[PDB]
C-alpha cells in the first residue's frame, strides 16, 4: 500500500488497481497548462520524480501523468509566504491528471503522486484510482539549520532541501553565522569571512549562496537568512574593528568582547551597508534579525556605554538599550523594502516594532501564553519552541513533536490567524555532516505533518504506520533518515 | 600536534622534530621478527596504515618503521582474553622501531604510531622523537551491536570493526538474534532464519559470518556471539515448533507465545544440536547465553508448565525454573568445551554456575554493589551498566561515560582482579545503518580510553582536546563520528 506523508486534506481512494510500466510511464505537460516545456522548475521535477518512482491487465495501465498549471505559473519566480501550494490529483487510467493553480502546487502534487505508488511482490508498480485535493494548513513551514557552530558543505544543504521537498517543508531558515564562525562571504566586507570563518575552505561564496537559493527555488522552498544581531556575534568582531563591546572589570579593560556596541555611529553605518548587501543577495522578502539571548554583562561593564546610558535616561535598564539597537536595525530593513523576523526576546524586552514584523517564539516556558501576548499586540507569529530538535532524547520523541497543536492558546478567531506556522530547529553545537540527516529526519517529519495536515489528523497508530513507510522511502531516495523503532525496510 | 587515544601507559616525548616523506616512507618487517612476509595480518595492516597516514632538513627523515615480533607471533591464530597486546614504539631517525611480543601488540602499536603523525601548514608530515611503552588496563573491551532489532549489513559491521581497531577495542559482542528477527542462518536448522528473519535478504550466511570473523581477527578483535535464551526468543518460534511457551488466560489458550519452554526434552535436544553448531562456527572461547529480562507471566499461565512446577517443588517461584533452564544450557556449553557469559539476572536469580563463568553486569541500579556480590562469589565480571549508548541524551554525554571508574566498588585486591573489563552497548531498537556510526563514535571512545588507559588518566580538558582531534581523524578515515561540540576539522 501507499504511505502518504503529510496526509493530504482530502483523500478518496477506490479499490480499483492500476499499474505503471517503467518502460513507458511518463510525466509531461498537459497541452492546456500555462507552463511550457520552457518550464525549468517543472521539467527538472518531472525527471527527478520519474527516477524516484522507479530507479486482468486490460485497461489498467496508467500511461501518463499530465500536469496542468491553471493560473499564471510563477515558474520564473521565487516562492513567498503567499505562494499558492494547493493542487488536485486525479489518478485514473489511462491518463492521470495533476492540476494546480501554480507551479508550487504541482511540486507538492508530484511528491504526493509518488507516494501513491507501491510495489507488490513481483515488483509491479501499482497505484489505486483515487482523487486528492490538498492544501496546507499553514504556509510558513521551516527547518532551521546552523552553519556556524559547524560548517555544512553545500552538498549537505542541498540534500536537506531535497528532504524538505519530500516532507513539504517550504522554508529554509539558514542561521548562517553566529559566535563560533562567520562562513558567509561578504562582497562589501571581505574580512568578516577572511578572519571570522573557521578556515578559508569553510566559507559560502556568492556562488555557493546562489546555488543554495536556486536549488531551493526549484523545490518551492524559500531561503530565509538569519544574520543574528547583537548577541551571537563573536565571530563578526574578528573582521570588523570596533564593532563589538570591549569587556571591562571595573576600570580594567579585559581582552574579551561582548555583543555589538549599539552606541557607536560606525555600528549602524556598517549594518546599513551590510544589510543592503543581504537584501540584494537573498531574494526572499524577509530577513531574520535574531535578537535572542543578549548578555548585558559586558555592556553594563563598559564605561563609554555607561556614559551613553545616563545620557539617554536608561538608568540600569539594559532592555532599553537593546531596544534602542534593534529598532534602529528594524528601520534599516524597512528602508530597503524588506520585512523582518525576530526571536521573541525582542518583543518581550519591549521593543517598538513596525507592524508587519514577524515574531518567532522559541522559549519552551509557557509558550501558549507568549503566542497570546504576541498575537494580542497584532504581530504575525511563528512557533519553534516545542520543536528544538537539537535537544535529542531516548525513544520516540517524534510523538511529542507530532502531538503539538499549535493553536491551543488563548485568543480570538482573528488573533489566531496571525499564527502563520512553525519551524523545526536543529541548532549546530552537536551537529555536522556526519549526523545531521539522521538526527533531523524523520523527527522533523512529525512537524511537517502537523504544519501541513488538518488539525484533526492525530491518530497515533496511523501516524506510526505511515511515517515508518515514509521513512523507508526517504532512505530509498538517499536520505539517511533514522528508524522510529524496530523493523526493516524493503 | 598528536592526538593519542587511548592515551598510552607511558609516553616520553622530545622536542626533536622528524619528517615522513610520502614518496618514500614505508612499513616493513624487521629482519629479526618472528613474523615473516608470510604474515597476512601484519602485511595487510602495513598497507592500510600507510594509507591512513598519507592518502634544517638533514638527518630528520624517518625512512622506515620496522616491526618486530619477539615471541611466537600468533599470526595464524585467533585472539583471546589472554592475548598479549603490549608493545613498545621507538620513534627515531632514520629508522623507527615497533616491537611487540605478539602480532596483537603490533596492531595496537601501528595505530598509536599513526596517531603520532601530524601535518603542519605546508602539508609536511611530522612526528616527534618519542618512546612509548603501552599495555591495556583491562583485556575485555567490547562493543555490543544488535542485528535483530535492525539488520546491519555486513559492510556496516566491517566498518564498525575498523572503528574498533582505531579505538583499541577488542571484542565484538554480536547480539545477532532476539525477539524481532532471527538473521543468523543455521546449517542444522535452516528454518530459524527462513521463517524468523525479517526477509530473505536480511540474513547472515555462513560466508557473511566467516567474513565478519576473519575481518575481526585481522584486527585483533574477538567475535563473541550472543544467542540469548530463554527470553528474547520470539523470532525463534517461527522456525522451531513447540519451542516457545504457549500463553494462556485461565484455561483459554492465547495465540501469543512467551519464553522458551524449559520443561520439554525437545527444547534441550534442540539447544544441544544448535549450540554444537555455534561452537564450530564461532572460534572464540566464549559464548554469551544471555538470560536477561525473562517474563514469567506466560510460563506461570501455562498448565503443563504448572504441572512441572508442583512436580519439582518449585511452588510459585519462577526463578527456580529459570535457573533449572540456564543450568542445563550452561552444561551443554561446558560439554563442547566452551566458556559462557551471562547477563547478571542469571546470577541474581540464584542459578548455580560452574566456576569460570563470566557475568555481565548491565543494570544501572547500584551496580558497584552487584560488582561486589558477583566478585564475592568468585566469578569473573564485565561491566556495561553505565555504558548503555542506546540511551542518548542532549549534550556531552561522553564525559559521563569517561568519568566512570569501574573498580570503585567494595572488595579485596583479589575480588577486583576478577573484573576483566567492560563493553559499550548499542542496542538496536532505535539504531540501524543510517545512524549507527555517529551515535556510537566518539561516545564509545570515552569507554575505549577508560578501559585501556591508566586509572589515573582523567583530566577532562586534556581528554576533550585529544578526543576532538581523534574524532576528526576517525572522520578522515571514513568513520562518520559525530562532533563533541562546536568547531571544525582539517
Ligand atoms: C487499493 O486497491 C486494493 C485492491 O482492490 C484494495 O485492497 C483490497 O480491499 C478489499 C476490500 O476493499 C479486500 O477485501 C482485499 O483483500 C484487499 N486487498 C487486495 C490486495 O486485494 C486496497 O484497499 C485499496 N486501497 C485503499 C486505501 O482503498
Ligand atoms: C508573492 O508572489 C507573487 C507572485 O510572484 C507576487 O505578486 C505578483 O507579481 C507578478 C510579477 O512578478 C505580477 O505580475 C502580479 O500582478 C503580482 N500579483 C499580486 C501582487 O497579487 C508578490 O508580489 C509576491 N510578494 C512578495 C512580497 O514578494
Ligand atoms: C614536538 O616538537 C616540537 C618542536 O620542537 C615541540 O614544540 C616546541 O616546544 C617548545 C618548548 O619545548 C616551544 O618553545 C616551541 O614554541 C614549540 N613549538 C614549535 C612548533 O616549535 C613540541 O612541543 C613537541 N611535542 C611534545 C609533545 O613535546
Ligand atoms: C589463547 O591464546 C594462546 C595462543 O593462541 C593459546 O595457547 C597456545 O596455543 C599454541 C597452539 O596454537 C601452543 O603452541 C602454545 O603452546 C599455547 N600456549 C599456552 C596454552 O600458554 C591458548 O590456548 C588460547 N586460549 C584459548 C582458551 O583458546
Amino acid at each position: 500500500g501507499p504511505a502518504l506523508w503529510p496526509l493530504p486534506l482530502s483523500v478518496k481512494m477506490t479499490p480499483n488497481l492500476l499499474h505503471l510500466a517503467p518502460e513507458n510511464f511518463y510525466i509531461s505537460h498537459s497541452p492546456n497548462s500555462t507552463a511550457g516545456p520552457s518550464c525549468t522548475l517543472l521539467e527538472e521535477a518531472f525527471r527527478r520524480y520519474h527516477g524516484y518512482i522507479f530507479g486482468f491487465q486490460a485497461k489498467t495501465q496508467v500511461q501518463q501523468l499530465l500536469v496542468s498549471i491553471t493560473l499564471q505559473s510563477e515558474c520564473d519566480a521565487f516562492p513567498n509566504i503567499s505562494s499558492d501550494e494547493s493542487y488536485t490529483l486525479l489518478v485514473k487510467e489511462p491518463v492521470a491528471v495533476l492540476k494546480a493553480n501554480r507551479v508550487w502546487g504541482a511540486l507538492r502534487g508530484l511528491e504526493t503522486f509518488s507516494q501513491l505508488v507501491y510495489q507488490d511482490s513481483y515488483g509491479t508498480f501499482t497505484i489505486n484510482e483515487s482523487t486528492i485535493i490538498d492544501s496546507p494548513r499553514f504556509s510558513h513551514r521551516g527547518i532551521l539549520i546552523d552553519t556556524s557552530r559547524h560548517y555544512l558543505p553545500v552538498k549537505i544543504i542541498l540534500k536537506t532541501l531535497d528532504a524538505m521537498a519530500f516532507n513539504k517543508f517550504n522554508v529554509l531558515h539558514w542561521h548562517i553565522v553566529d559566535d563560533q564562525s562567520f562562513p558567509y562571504q561578504s562582497i562589501t566586507f571581505p574580512e568578516l569571512s577572511n578572519k571570522g570563518s573557521y578556515s578559508l575552505s569553510h566559507v559560502y561564496t556568492p556562488n555557493d549562496v546562489r546555488m543554495v537559493i536556486e536549488y531551493a527555488r526549484l523545490r518551492g522552498i524559500r531561503v530565509l537568512p538569519e544574520f543574528d544581531t547583537p548577541g551571537h556575534t563573536l565571530s563578526w568582531g574578528k573582521g570588523q574593528k570596533d564593532l563589538l563591546t570591549p569587556c571591562y572589570s571595573g576600570s580594567e579593560p579585559l581582552d574579551s568582547f561582548g555583543p555589538i556596541n549599539p552606541t557607536l555611529n560606525t555600528t549602524y553605518s556598517f549594518l546599513t551597508t551590510f544589510f543592503k548587501e543581504i537584501s540584494e543577495v537573498f531574494p526572499d522578502q524577509f530577513i531574520h534579525l535574531g535578537g535572542d539571548e543578549v548578555e548585558f554583562k559586558c555592556w553594563e561593564s563598559n564605561p563609554k556605554i555607561q556614559d551613553f546610558m545616563r545620557q539617554k535616561g536608561f538608568g540600569t535598564d539594559f532592555k532599553k538599550l537593546e531596544s534602542f539597537y534593534i529598532q534602529k536595525v528594524l528601520d534599516i530593513i524597512a528602508t530597503i523594502n524588506k520585512g523582518s523576523i525576530v526571536w521573541q526576546e525582542v518583543f518581550d524586552d519591549k521593543a517598538k516594532l513596525a507592524p508587519g514584523t514577524i515574531v518567532e517564539v522559541w522559549k519552551d516556558s509557557a509558550y501558549p501564553e507568549e503566542l497570546s501576548r504576541v498575537t494580542a499586540s497584532g504581530f504575525p507569529v511563528i512557533l519553534s519552541a516545542p520543536w528544538y530538535l537539537n535537544r535529542i532524547s531516548y525513544g520516540q520523541d517524534w510523538r511529542k513533536y507530532y502531538k503539538v497543536e499549535p493553536l491551543d492558546f488563548g485568543g480570538t478567531q482573528k488573533q489566531k490567524q496571525l499564527f502563520i506556522g512553525g519551524e523545526a530547529c536543529l541548532w549546530g553545537e552537536y551537529v555536522d555532516a556526519t549526523n545531521l540527516t539522521p538526527r533531523l529526519w524523520p523527527r522533523a517529519s512529525a512537524v511537517g505533518e502537523r504544519l501541513w495536515s488538518s488539525k484533526d489528523v492525530r491518530d497515533m497508530d496511523d501516524a506510526y504506520d505511515r511515517l515508518t513507510r515514509h521513512r523507508c522511502r526517504m532512505v530509498e531516495r538517499g536520505i539517511a533518515a533514522q528508524p522510529l523503532y524496530a523493523g526493516y525496510c524493503n
